């Protein structure tokens, strides 16, 4: 029984390896005092830790583990997940949106972190609330999905009107550009425009450090796409809009956990 | 007398050319007929346009015009007022922060648009709406500058009692930090805050990207975004100063393409 665990800021990830079967498992971070308590009642060879809240368990456990940076970890681990999915790729970008949003190239070899912007899951959950007033996720994500944007954003054409802009007219001119218009807004309406934007600037960020670093490949990992099609959609779409190739990966979300295994021997 | 325009998404800039003196002027794009109307009686030997409105004041008025794009008219603009305010840059970034946000790099004789991003003036607005119910731009940025975004953004060292492996101030997840902060009814002055500390965080963020990829140390920031707004230019001067890139701005900045139209011929 080897347990991979990445305690990021809002989930919990544990990945339990025992005989080349690993099982998925994950907790709330508010909810950690009950990880610690199911790791005592639990007989583990090896326990491997990352992520923010990783110092947490380390200290509040009686058992030896070891901590490794979240950003080797999630990359090591990725490259597996690629592999195992068949796919074969001497390099990419790829994007992590967990809580905050985290950028990294790897060129085949390593990984160095090559930007950042704090657009992810949880400005999701944090503008989501203060927007509708819900707490939980699942019926945030679900209610977004019914969402129409166009009279919360602006797009290029209404700008420019009747004349042919220099950029395509389709695109996202203004987030929320387009309410001072509407003044005569459904959470559907406004948590889709919430996660539009963050969609928007986390496929911009990738597809320019993609462009400055002369890949094509972009891969997108973290719980913000579970249960939440729209933003794998805005996100997709963009991308091959570009010219860029996108990946997605099951259990992707588990990069951190898995390469923290992985990293332990 | 002689007429710049810069007919964009929420303002039109006006330069006016008159017994060598500049006139600089500001309409809103809700009162363009009125503009139109003002140009019929007015007494012009050059009138030059540009923006994306630049379309319907042409077809409304009563004397030619000459139509340029607002690239390369912003990038004209914006070389002169450089000049002039003893500026004299081999290279730079400039990004325009208007209703949307343009990013583009100038090598020393002409600019190319190197990316774009729908955070900017119109999503402070817009967003800023949604959270506040205040459709009054000064009365907005007002409210906003005494603004506290500590109980709403999420900090990299939140997340992490252990060392982060990136600088711990910096923000990990704007809205973050709401869902632990539920019981606090959050002030219109610290939403709006943080709506405008999203905005320039996303738009240094691409500015400082774009800088690093075509490898010049200058960025120049214009638009009216800035206008009213303090909190905003702080934003973006600290993080550009932080992150070890020159921030310039420019007296007279958001008429970079008004001014730019007159002389792109
Ligand atoms: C911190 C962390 C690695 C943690 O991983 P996780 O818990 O999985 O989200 C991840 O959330 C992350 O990379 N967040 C974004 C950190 C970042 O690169 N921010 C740059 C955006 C920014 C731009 C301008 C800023 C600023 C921050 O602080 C003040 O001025
Ligand atoms: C269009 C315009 C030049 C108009 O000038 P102005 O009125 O001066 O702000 C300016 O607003 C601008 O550059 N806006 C951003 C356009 C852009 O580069 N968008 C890319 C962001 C984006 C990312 C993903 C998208 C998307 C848009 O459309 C849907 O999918
Ligand atoms: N069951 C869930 N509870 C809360 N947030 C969830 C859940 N499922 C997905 N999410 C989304 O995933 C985000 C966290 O993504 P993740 O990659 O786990 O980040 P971290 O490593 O910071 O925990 C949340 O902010 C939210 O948008
Ligand atoms: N008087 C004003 N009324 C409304 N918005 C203003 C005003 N002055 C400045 N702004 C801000 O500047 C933005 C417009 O910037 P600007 O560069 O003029 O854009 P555009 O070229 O699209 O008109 C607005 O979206 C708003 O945030
Ligand atoms: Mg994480
Ligand atoms: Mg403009």
């Amino acid at each position: 029984m080897k347990v991979g665990i990445d305690a990021g800021g809002t989930l919990i990830k544990i990945v339990q390896e025992q005989d080349n079967q690993r099982t998925f498992k994950t907790e709330l971070t508010k909810n950690i005092d009950q990880v610690v308590e199911w790791l005592n009642q639990q007989q583990i060879e090896k326990l491997c830790l990352t992520g923010g809240n990783a110092g947490v368990i380390a200290e509040n456990i009686n058992i030896p583990a070891q901590i490794f940076v979240e950003f080797d970890a999630a990359s090591q681990g990725l490259g597996i997940l690629l592999k195992e999915q068949g796919h074969d790729l001497a390099d990419y970008i790829f994007a992590n949106v967990g809580t905050g949003t985290s950028l990294h190239y790897f060129d085949g070899q390593s990984q160095r972190r090559v930007g950042g912007i704090g657009t992810g899951g949880g400005m999701i959950q944090g503008l989501g609330y203060l927007l509708s007033q819900i707490t939980d996720y699942k019926q945030l994500t679900d209610m977004a999905q019914h969402g129409d944007r166009n009279t919360i954003d602006l797009k290029v054409r209404h700008i420019y009107k009747d004349t042919e802009p220099p950029i395509p007219g389709d695109l996202t001119a203004a987030n929320f550009g387009h309410v001072l218009h509407h003044l005569d807004f459904t959470p559907s309406n406004k948590l889709a425009a919430v996660i539009g934007v963050v969609g928007e600037v986390v496929t911009t960020m990738a597809i320019t450090v993609a462009r400055e670093f002369k890949t094509e490949n972009i891969v997108y990992i973290g719980s913000s796409f579970h249960n939440n099609a729209l933003l794998r959609k805005v996100v997709e779409d963009y991308t091959v809009l570009r010219g860029c190739k996108p990946y997605y990966v099951e259990n992707g979300a588990f990069s951190g956990a898995i390469g923290a295994l992985y990293l332990e021997k």
